[PDB]
């Protein structure tokens, strides 16, 4: 049987007796992703052009307007904005969702893959919502994933149920379900990271990347991918396996990437899918944060991959 | 004024007073790109899902663009990835153009929602004789259209004449090819390096040493950013819009490189070329190499001309 | 705020505290509107003309397939197919549906507006799922509609609650709630029946249909519409009131449309909204059918129109 | 072997070995059909309904400014327009186009067919630029036609080679040439009007009307539909056969249809297509308007019908 998001979620929904409330945000969020979907493809920019005679705010704008407006959120947080988000009394709900609602936008001109990352949290107790809410280890994620709008328009969820794909139809305008339980590679054959800045590595990257371009076991060297867009090398390291890293380097202790919003929802999806994420010190799932808009290093992917990445970094203590 | 691929293409073939069969053939190849995007984004896949309840892409694509180059009237001979030999037009539908092209380059990696692209490169038949594959052995330099379509976040042609490098948005909401960057050229200076740096045991030794000073300077300026989407089209278009240098250059295990001379690596040189930015195989130009057999490959560097020379500069170091 | 089909009905769903199931119906149809309206706007057509080297059927194919898939549903009664379909067991849910996957597609190559009507049933009885279950009065009615596939695609869904429309935004594939709570006009200017059969007329008809034409009062008299396509003449009644009618005469006793899929959700919508629909004899919505495609006559909208008309039958009674 | 609307005129315009000004101004119509018929199908409603917190007016918008920018017309003459546009200087090309850039769009509220209707003329005068420049007769015309938004969008293009018409499909942007060389039935079974108007019909109508419902022969009474919007019931009257007519009334003494940009374009498409057009006096295309906006009686479709239909005109005088 074909099956959709909005049908997958509310018989997961019904299966577990819940109240909806996790189906109205999740609804709201894949109309959020279908309305950015259509903005990042250009839909009307002839108009724009001058026919009849910003995006990443659009994004966010969407992603704000959908989630406020679903009665289940009390708590938003967005790489776009310096504060949490309040909900507005009256449209309160019981989640905190924290998302980037097109990552890796500032290459939009040259047309690179984007996307849209987010991470779903219960509301920490009864207290008035706050950003306190927001500062939850990703172990408390209740759901998590991303939207890519790469060659085609994909959904990945992640969920206690496990991890499942979604392509969006255009024609009309229905995330189908196309892979169903996803898991990664035990272990694969490319490593992801931006090797431009080799001259900043920490010793352990340095060694683990050596490792991959001239094995001591006579197997294959891997091959190397980099798009920039974080989504986009993510889903590659779900999809084919393999080792994606942005590591701390001793200008930057604490990563480039943000742990709310980029790095726990895609730690989340990882060990979901039966994979690995690691900062190098601790699981990225278990970094408790005190700012919305921290960085964290993260190592994530296969986990005989990720294993072997640990045990470089052990080595140099 | 708003400009559209075909507004654009009668425009400039009312100011030579050409016959219009060139305006035809693109025209066609336009047709044949909104049709690949369609599919490419998995518009009617609820279908296949059984939602209600054919041909894998490459197929789709090749299949499109041949069938409407073939009905354009335009064309002779057809070179495609995707075909072994040359596709000789029937003579019910003879034109004077030859085209090479690559239906959907990168496709080998679709299954990640990778960026993928068509490419494509245009010539006039040069002999008096009935139309044959020898018709598509024409160096680079005879290219009278290149360039390719990006199927990346959106969908962009990049269609290069004599007149410059032009870069077409479509609008998938009308199905227009918008013209949203005119006259494009690249930095002379780049920041960013991009290739396969998995591979690098095997690099020759001047690659391995420029890629070396691009990570660490001996003048001790900030080392460039690395990139590789390890598709052609996305890491060529990235070099054409913020500068720097894309390489796919030959080895001992490759002493040809890997991409393809007539569909790939000429109609990319063109663009790069028109765009005033520079493209070598590292011994010649790839737009003069002759070719002698339609699938053959080349090595290929390309990109702002200031990292294309300091990387001849090293190539040269090591003879 | 901004209110969507799906979001629509998971908030009147949660008031009412139901299981789901009426909601997983919904969405399924909802779905099955939007591919259907995909075809009917013919996109892909180029495949088909060679670009590369039933109509009817498909819209059948669609709903019967997403309702089955729902998991909301037991029985199924399209115009399409002589005998009540019956849901495989793993498959069953609690309702009955009635519907008309492409009417007026009779006319489709003029590309007259077509459209898709439903109308929903609760099953009565414990008994294994039959034919007989289809059986129901419109009164019993739990949710009813149409998708009019016109200049735009449109949902016009009646509930006790009341009657919405939501207008399909192909950019996205949602339905936005257009609409809310709608009422037909007390009285109408306008009629809309096919004259040309005026030769076969019931005497009332006539009268009735001469008085529009020539008011004994100094009163405008109506314009006249008449598409021919049920969907799109009902709609264009809703909207701007009159009334349309295809009677009974001596050729055709019980009129030519089927009352199971096509005058009950069509009452239903019209009452809902605060009209009229009677066979002349009685309500639309009281008639018991024997038959599944069991006819009936159909006169329909404003309630003064229908009064009206109705004053005139008597007369000839 | 697959055509599309922009090839087809292309391999025209070689045969004649024009200059292509005609082809670009067709191009260029054909751009903002696609652009209307978007907006007709509510491609981004959504934004207008608050998703990220005038339709006859863009239609105009779209089809003079593309107009204006094909370099290929000097004088515009719209429905929305209450004097003809010169278009300026330096943008001059040597065709004169009427338009009516969304025919049927005061009854769009109930989403029925809208439409987009045009005439070409070649500038005959040489004379500045101006109003009289729109004034020809039909049979001037060098190509008119219409775009139908209905169940899907058609284009239908008339030229001295005769009708043609091209589906829209919007996946790709393209209209794709379905009907070849089209010809209408010589006797159709149909007739269009709104008969609502019975009381101020002149006899000869009232008398053709009676013959349709009560035929003098026995054979079988006309049907009668009436979508009242002048695209879709003339494509039907098109596609089917049959008469379509909106005589003269009280309210319309000269009529009630533009003779510009409704009657001439539709007059033209019938006659190439092997129908007739007439005003009851004269053929359509013979009146030689002396205003842009000016009214015309007409009644058109198989020519057996015309012809029927102006028998029974002579036999009152
Ligand atoms: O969807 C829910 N409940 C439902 N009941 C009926 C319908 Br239709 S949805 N509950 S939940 O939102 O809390 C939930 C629980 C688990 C998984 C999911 Cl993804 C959603
Ligand atoms: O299109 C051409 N001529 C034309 N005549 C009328 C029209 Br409309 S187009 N000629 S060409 O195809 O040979 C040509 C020449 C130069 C550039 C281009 Cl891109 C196309
Ligand atoms: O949807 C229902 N309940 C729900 N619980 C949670 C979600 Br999310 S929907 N109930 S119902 O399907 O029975 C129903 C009841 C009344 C109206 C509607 Cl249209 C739907
Ligand atoms: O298109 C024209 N000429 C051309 N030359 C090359 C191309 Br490509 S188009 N001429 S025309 O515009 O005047 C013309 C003539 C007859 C029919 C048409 Cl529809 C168009």
């Amino acid at each position: 049987d074909v099956n959709t998001l909005t049908r997958f979620v509310m018989e997961e929904g019904r299966k577990a007796r819940g109240t909806g409330e996790l189906t109205q945000l999740l609804n709201s969020l894949c109309t959020a992703v279908k309305a950015i979907s259509s903005a990042v493809r250009k839909a009307g920019i002839a108009h724009l052009y001058g026919i009849a005679g910003k995006l990443d705010v659009l994004s966010n704008d969407l992603v704000m307007n959908m989630l406020k407006s679903s009665f289940a959120t009390c708590v938003l947080v967005s790489e776009e904005d310096k504060h949490a988000i309040i909900v507005e009394p009256e449209k309160r709900g019981k989640y905190v969702v924290c998302f980037d609602p097109l990552d890796g936008s500032s290459n939009i001109d040259c047309l690179v893959s984007v996307g849209t990352i987010f991470g779903i949290y219960r509301k920490k107790s009864t207290d008035e919502p706050s950003e306190k809410d927001a500062l939850q280890p990703g172990r408390n994620l209740v759901a998590a994933g991303y939207a890519l709008y790469g060659s085609a328009t994909m959904l990945v969820l992640a969920m206690d149920c496990g991890v499942n794909c979604f392509m969006l139809d255009p024609a009309i305008g229905e995330f189908i379900l196309v892979d169903k339980d996803v898991k990664i590679k035990k272990k694969g054959k490319i490593y992801s990271l931006n090797e431009g800045y080799a001259k900043d590595f920490d010793p352990a990257v340095t060694e683990y990347i050596q490792r991959k371009k001239f094995p001591p076991d006579n197997s294959a060297p891997y091959g190397a991918r980099y798009v920039g867009s974080m989504v986009a090398d993510v889903h590659r390291t779900l999809v084919y396996g393999g080792i994606f890293l942005y590591p701390a380097n001793k200008k930057s202790p604490n990563g480039k990437l943000r742990l709310l919003y980029e790095c726990n929802p895609m730690a989340y999806v990882m060990e979901k899918a039966g994979g690995m994420a690691t900062t190098g010190k601790e699981a990225v799932l278990d970094v408790i944060p005190t700012d919305i808009h921290q960085r964290a290093p993260v190592i994530l992917g296969s986990p005989d991959d990720v294993l072997e990445f640990l045990k470089v970094y052990e080595k140099h203590s």
